[PDB]
């Protein structure tokens, strides 16, 4: 008999929810563990300047408890990392979750038991505990990337990961470096360049950027929002992306040059970079003539911005629109800015970091006293990995993902009974708290039907998952996304695997997916009693 009903590892919004549900709404003995000093996960460790989400705020949250979605405000059109913090923490008050939240607590070990037919877990300050149901809430965009850049460690000032970001750190008036120019890099270098007295940026690769339309919000715009939040969140579920917007049905070879130009200008001055993707055409990521298009209109705002014709060359990317798309509040603009300057590494590479800063294959020693390095996560299975996570035949979860990360669903693995993950391999790529909740709610269900029937174990087939291996396969061979070199297919850290790692077809379907699984009698799983 175990420990525990349930363990949960992660205190971002998966965990929390996660530890909602089974506490909460089914009575379980449940605990969560979380290697933080404090719970938020993302939210908490992500505290360097410029931090915010490109979901727009109004759904940038949870939408299970409709009081919720009604009383708590928020300010401006996007959430920055302290209010996205605040909103968990004031969650975690709210649902009397902080008592059963365990920080500071690293599991290293899961190992399922096949004799007694439990999880036993262990973390890193030496407990071992037992429990039936193990859910992993680990982070899709969790575990740093740090690339071993000769000398690194060699360097005598401030060197810090985003994922990182020390609170007592003050960039202001210090000479700064960043690495990396993704989502992360580019929203703390707007930040950043307001601070320090010189910005370097390290450039491998330039990306595509819209404005973000950030402002502050009209308490009447957030009244009308809340009156209609039912409705909002019905059409978040059966969108595709889950961003608050319709997306698209025209496709964009199919009117005029001029309409082209007059939509994307539209949607350029209204902002969101998944607006851009698509709220502008239906097919911006899957006809390439489409992509192309949006593309060059992107270039053509980049050589209007950039006033230095240099910069501007190197800021202006050849490769598909087709990473995770990007907005700002004025990104390109930013490189008007006196105190920064951008270093492109596919023209000067980084030789060795010294201690006084970045050599460059050039033999330019960028004098620096805080080197950021913007360099993105071990996406989406680096904290599976980095876990001696075994399943029932003993084999480490890397013996199963020789070829790429696996689940059926999303959320379930086979040779793993009685787990469940929360943001998985080859589940949704969507705004993430309304997929979180589908998963989490699902979980539950059969994690709650398990305990009413007496179930021992429940465990996705071999076949179920490659089954959904499959699907996700054939949805991403249908799209443009795997034609661009990001973290969202693996190879980003040198040795990783590149492979699908996402169920691409959209949270309405996904949701469609998960519903059909239950409302069948869990077809693909063996319910052992
Ligand atoms: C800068 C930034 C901006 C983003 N903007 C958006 C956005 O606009 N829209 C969007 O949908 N998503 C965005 N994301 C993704 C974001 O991660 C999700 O929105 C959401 O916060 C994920 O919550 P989660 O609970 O699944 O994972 P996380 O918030 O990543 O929480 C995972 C937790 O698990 C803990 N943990 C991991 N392994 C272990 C272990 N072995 N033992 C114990 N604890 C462990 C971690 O320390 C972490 O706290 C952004 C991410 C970043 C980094
Ligand atoms: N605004 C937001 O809502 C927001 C903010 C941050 C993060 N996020 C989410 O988090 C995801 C990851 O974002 P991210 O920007 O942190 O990571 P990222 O998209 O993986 O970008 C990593 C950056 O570091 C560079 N890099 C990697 N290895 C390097 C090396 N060895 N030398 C030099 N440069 C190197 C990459 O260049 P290459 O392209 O050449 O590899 C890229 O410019 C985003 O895509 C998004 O999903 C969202
Ligand atoms: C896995 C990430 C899904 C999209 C939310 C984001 O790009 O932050």
């Amino acid at each position: 008999t175990p420990d525990l009903d349930a363990i949960v590892i992660g205190a971002g919004f998966g965990g929390i929810y996660m530890l909602h549900k089974l506490r909460n709404d089914l009575g379980l003995s449940v605990r969560v563990f979380e290697k933080g000093g404090g719970v938020g996960g993302t939210w908490y460790w992500n505290k360097y300047p410029g931090a915010k989400s490109d979901t727009e705020g109004f759904v940038y949250r949870y939408s299970f408890d409709k009081e919720l979605l009604r009383e708590y405000d928020w300010t401006t059109r996007y959430l920055d990392q302290p209010d996205v913090l605040a909103y968990l923490e004031h969650v975690v008050e709210r649902y009397d979750l902080a008592r059963d939240i365990q920080l500071n607590t690293e599991v290293t070990d899961a190992i399922f038991d096949e004799e007694t037919e439990l999880w036993r877990v262990t973390t890193a300050g030496g407990e071992t505990l037992t429990a039936r149901f193990l859910v992993t809430a680990l982070g899709l965009l969790s575990r740093s990337n740090i690339p071993d850049i000769p000398g690194r460690d060699s360097f005598a000032g401030r060197l810090v990961h985003t994922n990182a970001w020390p609170e007592d750190l003050d960039i202001t008036g210090k000479r700064v470096g960043v690495i990396g120019t993704g989502s992360t890099g580019t929203q703390f270098i707007v930040a950043a360049a307001k601070m320090a007295e010189q910005l370097t940026v390290f450039q491998r690769t330039p990306q595509y950027c819209v404005p973000s339309g950030n402002g502050p919000m009209d308490p009447d715009e957030v009244a009308r929002i809340k009156q209609n939040f039912d409705s909002i969140w019905d059409q978040v579920r059966s969108s595709t992306v889950a961003f608050g917007f319709e997306e698209s049905t025209v496709e964009a070879m199919s009117v005029s040059e001029s309409e082209r130009q007059r939509v994307f200008q539209q949607a350029w001055d209204k902002g969101n970079g998944f607006r851009f993707m698509f709220g502008t055409f239906c097919d911006i990521a899957t006809n390439p003539e489409a992509n192309a298009a949006a593309a060059a209109f992107i270039r053509s705002k980049i050589a209007e911005i950039v006033k230095d014709p240099e910069t501007a060359r190197k800021l202006t990317p050849t490769d598909l629109y087709a990473k995770r798309p990007l907005c700002n509040e004025g990104y390109y603009e930013t490189y008007n800015r006196d105190n920064v300057s951008l270093v492109s590494l596919k023209e000067t590479p980084i030789e060795e970091i010294v201690p006084q800063g970045v050599r460059t294959s050039d033999g330019v020693v960028h004098e620096l006293d805080v080197l950021v390095f913007a360099t993105g996560f071990d996406a989406v299975d680096g904290n599976y990995r980095a876990m001696n996570l075994r399943g029932r035949d003993g084999r480490h979860i890397n013996e199963h993902w020789t070829e790429g990360p696996t689940s059926y669903l999303g959320v379930t693995k086979a040779g793993f009974p009685n787990m469940f993950m929360i943001l998985g391999p080859n589940g949704p790529f969507t705004n993430l708290p309304p997929s979180i909740e589908a998963q989490v709610e699902w979980i539950s269900d059969l994690i709650d039907k398990a305990t009413r029937e007496g179930l021992t174990t429940v465990e996705p087939t071999a076949d179920a998952e490659r089954e959904w291996t499959e699907t996700c396969a054939e949805i991403a061979n249908m799209t443009l996304f795997p034609k661009a070199d990001s973290w969202i297919f693996g190879a980003n850290i040198p040795g990783k695997r590149h492979a699908v790692m996402f169920y691409l077809g959209g949270l309405g379907n996904y949701r469609r997916q998960l519903a059909d699984v239950a409302d069948g009698g869990y077809r693909g799983f063996q319910l052992r009693g």
